[PDB]
Formats: C-alpha cells, structure tokens, sequence
C-alpha cells in the first residue's frame, strides 16, 4: 500500500482554489501529467481521488464494487434536472423506472424512426451553409449547436426552437444556459455565501421557474391533444415500467425532457466541432472521410442504412471523442471497503473521479503517439481493451443516448464533407470553453461548396 499524491494546497482551503480557473478539466490534466495515475483532490469536507490510467479505472467500472456518485457538479445541476436519468443515484426508484421505459427509445432500432427527424435539421445546416456569400466564415460550435439542440426537440417532443432562424436563443435555452453556468460557477467559490453571488442565487431561482413553466406547459398541451408522434414525450405518456408496472408521473418526465434538451446543446455539438477542428488540421484525414462520404450518401437524402456505411467518419468521431470526450469526467463511490490497485484502500462511501481526457492519453494503452490524430485506431474495434475508451462513461449509468449521438454525428458530418470543401483560412488556435461540457471557442472556417443538390 502506497500514498498517493496530492498538487499544491492554499492552507484551510486545501486544493480548492485549483478549480477557481475557466477551464478546470485541462487544470486537472495538467495535475494528472504531473501527479501520474492517481491523486488526491482536498476541499474544506471533501475529498476525492483522480484516476487517469486504464490500469486503476478497468477496476473504478466494476459495477460490483462502484456506482455512480453525484459530483458536486451533478448535485448542483439536480437543482434543475431533479431525478431525471442523469442526475438521479442508481438507488432511486426514478432511476431504474426511467431506465426500463426509455431504454427501447434510445436503441440502435429506434433511430431508424429518428432519422427522418434528423436529416430535416441537417438539411437546414447544409442550405445555411450553401447561402453564405463568398466573403462569408462558418460560427463552428455556433453551428453545431444550433443542429443539435433542433434534433433533440424534433426527436424530443416534436417541437422546433428553430435555431436556424434566430441569433438570439430562444427563452428556454437563455434560462437553461445561464442555469448550467451558475452550477458550474458554484463549483469553484472559496466563499458560496458572499453577498457578491446573491443575484447569481436570486438569477439560478428564476431559470429553474421559467425551465419548468415551459416544459410543464408541453406537457401538458400535449396531453390535452391526444396527439401521438413518435417522439421520446409520447413513448413516457404511454410507456410502463415492467417491474414497477407504472409510467412516469408529470414531474418526472418534466426532468427527462431538461434532461435530454442539456445533452443535444451540450455534448453532440461538442464532438461535432472537434471532429471538425481535427479535420481540418489533418487533410489526409479530411481527405479519406470526404471520399466515403462522396462514395456512399449517393442520394440527395441520406438514408438509415447508407449512414451505417460511414465506418470512417465513424472512426473520425470516435478519434475526437479519444482527444476530447466532450463529457470529460465521471464520479463514482465505493459500495463497500475494497482496496484499488492491489495499493491504495478505500473505505465504503469514498469517491473516484476518471478523468477520460488522461484515460485516452495512456500510453501503455494507445502507444507513444497519443497527441496525434490518427482514426486508423479505431479501424478494428476489438483491438481496444475493456474501460480503455470511455467518452460514454460505464455499465447501467454509461450514457442512454450514446446511438442517437453517434447517428446524429455521423449524419451530419457525412453531409458536410460530401457537400463543402473546408478551409482553416485563420490557423485556428485551439481554445477549450468548458460549460458542463468542452467545445472549441472561437472556432471558425470556411466552406467552398461542391455545388451538389439537395
Ligand atoms: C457525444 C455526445 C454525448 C456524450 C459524449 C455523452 C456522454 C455521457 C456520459 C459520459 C454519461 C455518463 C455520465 C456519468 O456517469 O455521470 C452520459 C449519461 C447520459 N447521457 Fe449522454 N452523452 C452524449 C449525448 C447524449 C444525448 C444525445 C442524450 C439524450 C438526448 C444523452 C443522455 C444522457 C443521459 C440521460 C444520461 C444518464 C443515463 C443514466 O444514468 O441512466 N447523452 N452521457
Ligand atoms: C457528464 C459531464 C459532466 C462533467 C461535470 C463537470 C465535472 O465533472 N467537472 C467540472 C470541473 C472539473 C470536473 C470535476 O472534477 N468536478 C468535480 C470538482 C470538485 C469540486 C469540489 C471538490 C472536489 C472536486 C465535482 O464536480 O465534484
């Protein structure tokens, strides 16, 4: 048995002001490249333990002996997500109910109903992207999340934020935005109490109010009308649980819907925008994911089946997923006393933290090479070790919507390159903007069409 390190402490307030930064995951992995495989993260009545190796988190997945843990930061998101599947504990009945009648909504099956949904929205990017006059540049995550929030309230509740129409975001997203920065904000204040947060508190109160007046508003019209679309609002007014027998009640279906609206603003638009950026910095790259493209979305709307031919862009995706897992970290809790590694004993209760982007960067894992772009890793899926690539996160908590992120991200980026050649006209610097989730801040080309019809 071992000590394990721990960074720099600032007295009575231990390793807490490491966090006061704009981009605390890149602080912690610069922590991890230091520290190595493991260490100790103090807060005035917290700790937890960083795990950055596939050696100490292969062990962390093992469902017999973690669960998921509600981070700080979940917890202070659970103030507008409330029991919802990310934001509830395995243990809550909520949880498990919520899981059995939503899992058949979220198969590779169902996104074959998804779809249609899907290319409406991705048509609309590409015919923005068409109009651009000649000394006009692209709003990359702009873009993209203008995509991905669309999709999730077509596919959602079959309700259209029309983002492609706006600058200005709709109610719902100002308040759920501001509602995602107060909880990350919350996480890093040596003071919580400060009157200085007052109007951030009285601000948080008034989001959370107009996040439900609106979505209980859906709700509740919906049932009203009788109306049944294949959408994910219709599968939780109909569907049962068969343990339990019963459907989700009002409240709760309220939560999954902020829940999933979080996830296509935050995380898809994520991926899409590094697989991007990667691209461009990588023409041979750009250049093999184009020509599957050109090759297989041969009609001038991509079907389901030609989709699942887009192996390369696939492994493109999962090859920025490896660098940049959008969703970067997980907390689990011991279930019982267990010792880690054959090194380091917990007690019942203590708390692990993988940090996926040092997950990704284990070199015993991917080899010497692990700064660089390269998909051809990806090209045979059973050459990856068990809990070496984890963008999902793990077990019966790993994410539900992993088929509709992934079917999204390759639709869209098969469309892209298929229709646009792209230039990095500025030499685009990477700068990672962390919200709940990491994007590429700032970034911006240039699309020269192919001039292919819709
Ligand atoms: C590239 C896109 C996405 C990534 C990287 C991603 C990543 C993750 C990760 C790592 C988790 C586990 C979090 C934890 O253990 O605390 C998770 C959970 C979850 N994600 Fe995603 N996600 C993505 C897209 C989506 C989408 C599109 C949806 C739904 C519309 C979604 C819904 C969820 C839900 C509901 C959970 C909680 C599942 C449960 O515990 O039962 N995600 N996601
Ligand atoms: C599904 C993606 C959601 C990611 C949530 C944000 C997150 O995990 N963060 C955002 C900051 C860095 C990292 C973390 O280590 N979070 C810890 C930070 C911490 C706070 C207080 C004490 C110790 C650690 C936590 O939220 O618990």
């Amino acid at each position: 048995i071992k000590e394990m390190p721990q960074p720099k402490t600032f007295g009575e307030l231990k390793n807490l002001p490491l966090l006061n930064t704009d981009k605390p995951v890149q602080a912690l992995m610069k922590i991890a490249d230091e520290l190595g495989e493991i260490f100790k993260f103090e807060a005035p009545g917290r700790v937890t333990r960083y795990l950055s190796s596939q050696r100490l988190i292969k062990e962390a997945c093992d469902e017999s002996r973690f669960d998921k843990n509600l981070s700080q930061a979940l917890k202070f998101v659970r103030d507008f997500a409330g029991d919802g599947l990310f934001t509830s504990w395995t243990h809550e009945k909520n949880w498990k109910k919520a899981h059995n009648i939503l899992l058949p909504s979220f198969s590779q099956q169902a996104m074959k109903g998804y779809h249609a949904m899907m290319v409406d929205i991705a048509v609309q990017l590409v015919q923005k992207w068409e109009r651009l006059n000649a000394d006009e540049h692209i709003e990359v995550p702009e873009d993209m999340t203008r995509l991905t929030l669309d999709t999730i309230g077509l596919c959602g509740f079959n309700y259209r934020f029309n983002s492609f129409y706006r600058d200005q975001p709709h109610p719902f997203i100002t308040s759920m935005v501001r509602a995602l920065d107060e909880a990350m904000n919350k996480l890093q204040r040596a003071n919580p109490d400060d009157p200085a947060y007052d109007e951030n508190k009285r601000q948080f109160q008034e989001d959370i109010k107009v996040m439900n007046d609106l979505v209980d508003k859906i709700i509740a019209d919906r049932k009203a009308s009788g109306e049944q679309s294949d959408d994910l609002l219709t599968h939780m007014l109909n569907g049962k649980d068969p343990e339990t027998g019963e459907p989700l009640d009002d409240e709760n279906i309220r939560y999954q819907i902020i829940t999933f609206l979080i996830a296509g603003h935050e995380t898809t638009s994520g991926l899409l925008s590094f697989a991007l950026y990667f691209l461009v910095k990588n023409p041979h790259v750009l250049q093999k994911a184009a020509e599957e493209a050109a090759r297989v979305l041969v009609d001038p709307v991509p079907s389901y089946k030609q989709v699942k031919q887009l192996k390369y862009v696939g492994m493109v995706l999962n090859e920025a997923l490896r660098l940049w897992p959008t969703a970067p970290a997980f907390s689990l809790y011991a279930k019982e006393d267990t010792v880690l590694g054959g090194e380091y004993p917990l007690e019942k209760g203590d708390e692990l933290m993988v940090l996926i982007p040092q997950l990704h960067r284990d070199k015993t894992i991917w080899g010497d090479d692990v700064e660089e772009f390269r998909p051809e890793r990806f090209e045979n899926p059973s050459a990856i070790p068990q809990h070496a690539f984890k963008p999902f996160g793990n077990g019966q908590r790993a994410c539900i919507g992993q088929q509709f992120a992934l079917h999204e991200a390759t639709l869209v980026l098969g469309m892209m390159l298929k229709h646009f050649d792209f230039e990095d006209h500025t030499n685009y610097e990477l700068d990672i903007k962390e919200t709940l989730t990491l994007k590429p801040e700032g970034f911006v080309v240039k699309a020269k069409s192919k001039k292919i019809p819709l």
